[PDB]
């Protein structure tokens, strides 16, 4: 969708883990994720659905993934005032 959402509304004001990790694979990739999170998962059978389930069981890894998305946010276009 080239049509960008030019609205003052925030359609990303509450992103879930599933969507979050997917965007990390889209904007970074499995390599960066596997390097920042010291585990053999993103470098083992690169699968979104599998990685999600792994983050559910290995909770601390999930918390790392969220922090990785925050790394993206502090480099991404910061929404200005109202």
């Amino acid at each position: 969708m080239a049509l960008i959402m030019t609205q003052q509304n925030n359609p990303l004001h509450g992103i879930t883990l599933q969507k979050l990790l997917t965007e990390l694979v889209e904007h970074y990739g499995w390599e960066e994720l596997s390097y920042m999170v010291n585990i053999n998962c993103f470098k083992k059978d690169p699968s979104i659905k599998s990685s999600l389930k792994f983050l559910r069981k290995t909770d601390w890894a999930r918390e790392r993934v969220e922090n990785i998305y925050l790394k993206l946010q502090r480099h991404k276009e910061r929404n200005q005032l109202e």
